[PDB]
RNA sequence: GGGCAGGUUCCCGAGGGCCAAAGGGGACGGUCUGUAAAACCGUUGGCGUAUGCCUUCGCUGGUUCGAAUCCAGCCCUGCCCA
């Protein structure tokens, strides 16, 4: 009903504005038009992208239209939301490329029934939008207006460039608003200025404004900025749930309650009872639910309790329970067990060497670990020797001209958790 | 178009040979640890293993035995001017 749709929306978000509106919008009993864009300036999505497509898929299932608008178009002007210097140019072919990423993996949390989803290009409208409309779109809106945003207050302020065309982004957004007459546009709070960039842009078209939603950000691993591919903080989608299992261990502890409540629907109750058991125990929750979810090929309704013991776990067991639950999770938590306790993991990857690469019947170790993949360079492979950070056998080298025999099969570590088995093939 | 300050590696930055370039950030590796934080010790162009070479100091040319350094013109940014 109306009243308690929005109940299960608010759950969560930061701020929906104006909530008056989108009551209303309810209330009109049809399918609204739920707008998320997102420019795929590189490939791949994230936990912190599916903050906001989990919310898409809470409209979904109380039955209303998710637009995905791929910014191919936007992608190539550059997005200055939360941004200290220009993005660096990227082209249309290149926009376009990353996005089947975006396409392929928006499908894990999105339903893919035509009456609930639609897949957009902005390119579409935005490639013939002609001179005359851009000039109707930038007389809107006023220079004090632009240089009141945080991201050119500051940057005009320190006298850090700001390029024309930073400016132009915002009613490209908002255009595509007008395209798809949005009924709700959602973001996280970055997107704040161009969401409301977007409500004068359709009054301006003769629409009715549409709602905007904003979710909070998804702090990354580093423990302070917002989980990006370019920050290399993120936590992607299609990891391997060995991969995701071990990095949804290592979220720093003041993060735990945010990623609860982002990223599974949990009751605050049973939140703050994960917490009371402690850090670790709530990591290996947080870690076997997200890893689960994400392992299906489509995330269900609701990251739950209900969700959680469906899988094999128990509640009260508050991550003691190591023995039970489904296979990929729980070969990819004793794989975090082994290499925690020391050990080398069972299922590591192949690496087979060319005889050509030998000399003399053997491969210096820096060499060795740079075929494998292990390290960019021989130089740095040869001071991570110096520092202790490679394993040949199990056994830390010391001696960084070690001659290598690849006789037979060899395993190569670097760190803690990177591991390589490598062989000879003539 | 015309002044002045600035352009250095992933970022910010210090700067006639021994400068692959101080220091700081970030990242990486290690100890402690819970594959957390924090603290602490290291590392931070590349090359089969280097008194050798190549890549990196906005560009191009010049000077000098030798240029990141000095010079000339030129591309770019900020502040000032028009
Ligand atoms: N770590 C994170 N936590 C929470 N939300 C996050 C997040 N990282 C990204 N997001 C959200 O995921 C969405 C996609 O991010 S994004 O690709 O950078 N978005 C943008 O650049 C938008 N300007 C894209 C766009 C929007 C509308 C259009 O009509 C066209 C394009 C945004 O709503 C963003 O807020």
């Amino acid at each position: 009903t109306p009243e308690e749709a929005l109940a299960l929306l608010k759950r969560g978000a930061e701020e929906i504005v104006p909530e008056e509106e989108l009551l209303a919008k309810l209330k009109e009993g049809r399918p609204l038009t739920v707008k998320l864009g997102a420019d795929p300036t590189r490939p791949d999505l994230h936990l912190g992208h599916a903050v906001v497509l989990r919310k898409m898929r809470q409209f979904q299932e109380l039955g209303h239209k998710v637009v995905l608008i791929i910014g191919d178009f936007t992608g190539m002007i550059g997005d200055p939301s939360g941004r200290s210097k220009t993005r660096p140019p990227l082209t249309l072919e290149e926009t376009r490329e990353n996005a089947k990423t975006y396409v392929a993996q928006a499908g894990k949390i999105l339903r893919q029934e035509p009456h609930l989803f639609e897949l957009r290009y902005n390119s579409e409208w935005l490639e013939g939008l002609t001179f005359k409309e851009v000039v109707r779109l930038t007389s809107l809106m006023t220079v004090a207006q632009m240089l009141e945003r945080e991201d050119f207050k500051k940057r005009y302020e320190a006298g850090i460039p700001i390029s024309l065309h930073e400016l132009l982004y915002p009613f490209a957004q908002a255009y595509d608003s007008v395209a798809i007459r949005a009924d709700v546009e959602m973001g996280g709070t970055d997107q704040r200025f161009n969401l409301l960039v977007g409500r004068e842009v359709q009054r301006a078209y003769g629409q009715s404004p549409q709602v905007c939603f904003l979710m909070p950000l998804l702090v990354g691993l580093d423990g302070r900025e917002k989980m990006s591919k370019s920050l290399d903080n993120y936590i992607g989608l299609t990891e391997p749930p060995e991969a995701m299992f071990k990095k949804l261990m290592r979220v720093p502890d003041p993060l735990l309650p945010s990623y609860f409540r982002l990223l599974t629907d949990l009751e605050e109750e049973e939140i703050e009872a994960l917490l009371k058991a402690g850090p670790v125990p709530a990591h290996r929750v947080l870690a076997r639910l997200l890893t689960a979810a994400y392992a299906l090929p489509q995330i269900p309704p609701r990251i739950d309790r209900a969700f959680y013991e469906s899988l094999g776990y128990a509640w009260e067991a508050f991550g003691r329970d190591k023995e039970a639950g489904p296979e990929e999770v729980r070969r990819a938590e004793a794989r975090y067990d082994e290499v925690a306790k020391g050990g080398i993991p069972e299922e590591i990857p192949e690496v087979t060497i060319p005889a050509s690469e030998l000399k003399e019947g053997r491969i210096w170790v820096a060499r060795l670990f740079t075929l494998a993949g292990l390290t960019p360079s021989n130089a740095e492979a040869r001071r991570l020797i110096q520092n202790r950070g490679l394993r040949l056998d199990g056994e830390v080298l010391t001696d960084p001209m070690l001659q290598v025999d690849l006789s037979r099969p060899r395993i190569l570590q670097r760190g803690k958790d990177r591991f390589v088995r490598v062989r000879l093939s003539d």
